[PDB]
C-alpha cells in the first residue's frame, strides 16, 4: 500500500551490487546516492535518494557509515535492504 517502505532484494554480482551508499551533512542516515544502470541494485528496486532503514532484517538507523557498509557486506550472495523514498519536513 501507499507510503510503505520497500524491501529490495539484491543478488550480488561479480562487481558487487552497483550502488553508492552516502552519509548526509545535514540529515542523519545512510542514503543511496546513485545506482549503476543495469546493476543488481537497479534490478532490486533501489533508487537514488532512497534512505536505508534495515539491512538483512536489522535496523541500521543508529549506526556509523562503516558499520552499515559492513552489514551490507555480511552475506556473500545477497543483501536485503528496506528503504524509503525521500522526505522533507515543511
Amino acid at each position: 500500500s501507499m507510503l510503505r517502505p520497500r524491501l529490495c532484494h539484491l543478488r550480488k554480482g561479480p562487481q558487487g551490487y552497483g550502488f553508492n551508499l552516502h552519509s548526509d551533512k545535514s540529515r542523519p542516515g545512510q542514503y543511496i546516492r546513485s545506482v549503476d544502470p543495469g546493476s543488481p541494485a537497479a534490478r532490486s528496486g533501489l533508487r537514488a535518494q532512497d534512505r536505508l532503514i534495515e539491512v538483512n532484517g536489522q535496523n541500521v538507523e543508529g549506526l556509523r557509515h562503516a558499520e552499515v557498509v559492513a552489514s551490507i557486506k555480511a552475506r556473500e550472495d545477497e543483501a536485503r535492504l528496506l528503504v524509503v523514498g525521500p522526505s522533507t519536513r515543511l
